[PDB]
RNA sequence: GGCCCCAUCGUCUAGCGGUUAGGACGCGGCCCUCUCAAGGCCGAAACGGGGGUUCGAUUCCCCCUGGGGUCACCA
């Protein structure tokens, strides 16, 4: 079967390019009716960063993606943590040593450091030392490094399914180190025995990662193993072009959750960095994504991440994909970070729904509607202008108001439009001013719903302080 | 700089020798309309350059140009 992996390095927070490589590896594993597995690659403790983890695992879910083995899901070839398996990677950065694929190395950074200013590179130099007095330096406990022995002179043959077959001079391969010596295996000891043993037999990942997949080849010949296939996907961008970075982008998951995207639509944009449906369609769900998925149709081109687009796409599925209760239910978060409440079910339903055209993320929901749920809203100068202006106006109409008894957006406009026309103005100077007295702005929903809602009481009781 | 990857509107892309080079965001106009949105319609906007292959290149090959990635006891 086929097997696909995440692994995370837990180094700062939730990555929009984590979410897009796990994306890809996910809908490739469940399109064959294979396992996608989570595996955290926690071999820095320099970077590592608590805490990091779980919220990367809970980012992933977020996503609505979902894995078959993981920390928290459990698996037949755990731990999924690397740091929890330190002894293994010993075993097989030992077992490279007796095969002759890789040699103990003893010189201080600051030697290497001095190595690679005069001759750019290490240059092998520890090869020279004879195996047996490199055991015993090691078994007296001199500080050292396992280096990878690269066969010299020599080339190396790395498939890439999307873009073919790359022939590496193995010159251009260092003697890269394996082992460090505190005992952590580096990104490349580990990714290679995690992968064999946790099964995995298709490596999805980012482009970033193409040039180091020949040291990964040499890896699985070291130690008499069958190679996985490769797929390097293009690395998301920022608008100048250069891979997305914290300070030219967003790339902060909790960022965009933050700022109320819904996770299907940031998952559903992620979908079309490199992807595109056989319809040209843009919009679909995750399940769809699955079932269209293919190589063939997967761009290799670097893509820029256009939040005007995203913001586009958000606004899409609150209007067109969501219920309108679904939407109501996420958009309480932001009421309460903002320090609103709602009176019931009914009324925050009603108020997102008047709304729903008018909004691209759940935050702004709380900005553009605040009058709908508190008298502590902001009146704007051009509101408070055209207010004054239609105040003669608004006291006329006044009493014709506090005198219907049916408050309902039919009636209410039927004695609207009566009124303009007995007073022989157009409907519109009469609306303006009393949006503007309710509203405490000119840019909202229709008049009448907005009317309404409140409620009679409500309504008349703040066109009152508006006249006062 | 060495090595590697990539190349269609400003952005995401469709296209797998022959098309008026299509769609989406954004932008402009019009319709709708009590405002603002939403929605509908219309419009401006692309094949980086040079050689070939070929009856015929955006599609295939080569070079150049451009952009990107990568060269850590980081991942
Ligand atoms: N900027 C990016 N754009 C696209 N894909 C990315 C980007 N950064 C990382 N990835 C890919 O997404 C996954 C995320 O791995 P990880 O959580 O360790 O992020 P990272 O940015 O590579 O962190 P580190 O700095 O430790 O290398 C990997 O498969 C990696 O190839
Ligand atoms: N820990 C690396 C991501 O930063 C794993 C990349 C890979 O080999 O898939
Ligand atoms: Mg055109």
């Amino acid at each position: 079967m086929v097997v696909t992996r995440i692994a995370p390095s837990p180094t700062g927070d939730p990555h929009v390019g984590t979410a897009y490589i796990a994306l890809f590896n996910y809908a490739w594993a469940r399109r064959n009716g294979g396992r996608f597995i989570v595996r955290i690659e926690d071999t820095d403790r320099a970077r590592y960063v608590p805490g990091a983890e779980e919220r990367i695992l809970a980012a992933l879910k977020w996503l609505g993606l979902s894995y078959d083995e993981g920390p928290d899901v459990g698996g037949p070839h755990g731990p999924y943590r690397q740091s929890e398996r330190l002894p293994l990677y010993q075993k097989y950065a030992e077992e490279l040593l007796k095969r002759g694929w890789a040699y103990r190395a003893f010189e201080t950074p600051e030697e290497l450091e001095q190595i690679r200013k005069e001759k750019g590179g290490y240059d092998g130099r520890a090869r020279n030392i004879p195996p047996e007095e490199a055991e015993e330096r090691a078994r007296r406990g001199e500080p050292h490094v396992i280096r990878l022995k690269v066969p010299r002179p020599g080339t190396t043959e790395v498939k890439d399914e999307l873009r073919g077959v790359v022939v590496y001079d193995n010159q251009e391969i260092p003697d890269v180190v394996l082992l460090k010596s505190d005992g952590y295996p580096t990104y490349h000891l580990a990714n290679v025995v995690d992968d064999h043993l946790m099964g995995v037999t298709d490596v999805i990942r980012a482009e970033e990662w193409l040039v180091s997949t020949p040291i990964h080849v040499l890896l699985y010949r070291a130690f008499g193993w069958e190679a996985p296939r490769f797929y390097h996907m293009p690395l998301l961008r920022n608008p100048d072009k250069t891979k997305i970075s914290k300070r030219k982008s967003h790339t902060s998951l909790d960022w965009y959750k933050a700022e109320g995207f819904l996770p299907e639509a940031l998952r559903n944009y992620l979908c079309l960095m490199g992807f595109s449906m056989p319809d040209g369609r843009e919009i679909f769900t995750l399940e769809e994504f699955i079932q269209a998925f293919t190589w063939e149709r997967v761009s290799l081109g670097g893509p820029v991440f256009d939040l005007e687009k995203l913001r586009w796409m958000n606004g899409k599925y609150i209007r067109e994909v969501l219920s309108l209760e679904e939407v109501a239910e996420r958009v309480k978060p932001f009421l309460r970070e903002a320090g609103l409440s709602w009176e019931s079910e009914a009324y925050l339903r009603r108020a997102v729904e008047l709304m729903r055209p008018r909004f691209d993320t759940l935050k702004e929901f709380p900005e553009k509607a605040r009058y709908l749920f508190t008298e502590d809203y902001p009146v704007s100068e051009k509101a408070q202008r055209k207010l004054e202006e239609g105040l003669p106006l608004l006291k006329e109409l006044y009493p014709r108001l506090r005198a219907q008894e049916e408050w309902t957006e039919a009636a209410l406009e039927a004695l609207l439009r009566g009124f303009a026309a007995e007073k022989g103005v157009k409907l519109g100077q009469v609306a303006q001013p009393l949006r503007a007295a309710l509203t405490g702005s000119l840019e909202t929903p229709g008049l009448f719903e907005i009317l309404a809602l409140l409620g009679k009481e409500r309504a008349l009781r703040r066109l009152e302080r508006a006249l006062a």
